[PDB]
């Protein structure tokens, strides 16, 4: 888009009405693209920023997503730990019954 | 209601911008009218460049702070693949511990049948 000083610049050569007609028109086309071309970019970057709105809120909702998952996965193996430690105690009594019948059963099988 | 121009105007419509040029085309016109146009003009360009300046800054904040979400983002999920992987290893282990208890389980009441039959034997 034009600098505010450079149209200013053609609004000062504009100002003489003894200004050649071909550079008059020229003049005038020049504001008169410009402005258009302004238009047309002031509504683009007005949209890109509405849609760049909602990137930010879908990322954040992606983030608030990803965390909560994270956390529920944290306390699951939380208490899937805890439960591991009551099943090893469970397994190691098991095993030291199983060393004592196994002492009992060579016992029996000796006296026999 | 636009703060950025005279009054709560807002941007001239290029239609009315056009008038305004074909006002200036006229070899008629009264010099105060040409002036009176061309200040037209140029409020409005003033005026219109201001509130481009404004959303072209909000803009690139819009921008960075895309960006550090999205990268805020790709780190909590990372995260949450990382605790979900450590809950699937926590799961598989406390599996083969209930097998193993399952197992030793059986073991007993067979090594328990097997003592009676021997302590019968006797």
């Amino acid at each position: 888009p034009l600098k505010p000083e450079e149209h200013e610049d053609i609004l000062n050569k504009l100002l003489d009405p003894e200004l050649a007609q071909s550079e008059r028109t020229e003049a005038l086309q020049q504001l008169r693209v410009n402005y258009g071309s302004f238009v047309s970019e002031y509504n683009d970057l007005t949209k890109d920023l509405s849609q760049l709105q909602t990137e930010v809120e879908e990322a954040v909702q992606e983030c608030r997503n990803a965390e909560e998952k994270a956390k529920k996965a944290i306390t699951d193996a939380a208490m899937m730990a805890e439960e591991l430690k009551k099943e090893q105690d469970t397994s190691a009594h098991l095993e030291r019954m199983k060393k004592n019948m196994e002492q009992t059963i060579k016992d029996l099988q000796h006296r026999l």
